[PDB]
């Protein structure tokens, strides 16, 4: 499913991401925009053989099991395919663990490179949240 900008903002807010660990909602919407372009089915292979999954492009090397990343970790205790669901719940719960992992949103390279330090509020502008 490809979410609408405000549609995703609403879904994320409902799942308690607005200000989770001090990161305002716009940060999360911005990260999703550049990581997957709001598409829950996004997958991208990484250099070391692992793969990123979902709207938030979560890595199989550490967070989920895809059965093909020899010696990876599954810290979110879920199969990576669960991160591709039109229901973002699993992606949100796993992201909550990632952002609390000590490096905040820097875990998301698209966020560091294109969101961090910008007017992230523009991303939820116009939405009825
Ligand atoms: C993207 O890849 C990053 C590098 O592998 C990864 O960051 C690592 O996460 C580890 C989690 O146990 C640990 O904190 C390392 O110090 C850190 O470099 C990051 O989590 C990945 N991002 C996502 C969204 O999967």
């Amino acid at each position: 499913k490809v979410f609408g900008r405000c549609e995703l903002a609403a879904a994320m807010k409902r799942h308690g991401l607005d200000n989770y660990r001090g990161y305002s909602l716009g940060n999360w919407v911005c990260a999703a925009k550049f990581e997957s372009n709001f598409n829950t089915q996004a997958t991208n292979r990484n250099t070391d053989g692992s793969t990123d999954y979902g709207i938030l492009q979560i890595n199989s090397r550490w967070w989920c099991n895809d059965g093909r990343t020899p010696g990876s970790r599954n810290l979110c205790n879920i199969p990576c395919s669960a991160l591709l669901s039109s229901d973002i719940t699993a992606s949100v719960n796993c992201a909550k663990k990632i952002v609390s992992d000590g490096n905040g949103m820097n875990a998301w390279v698209a966020w560091r490179n294109r969101c961090k330090g910008t007017d992230v509020q523009a991303w939820i502008r116009g939405c009825r949240l």
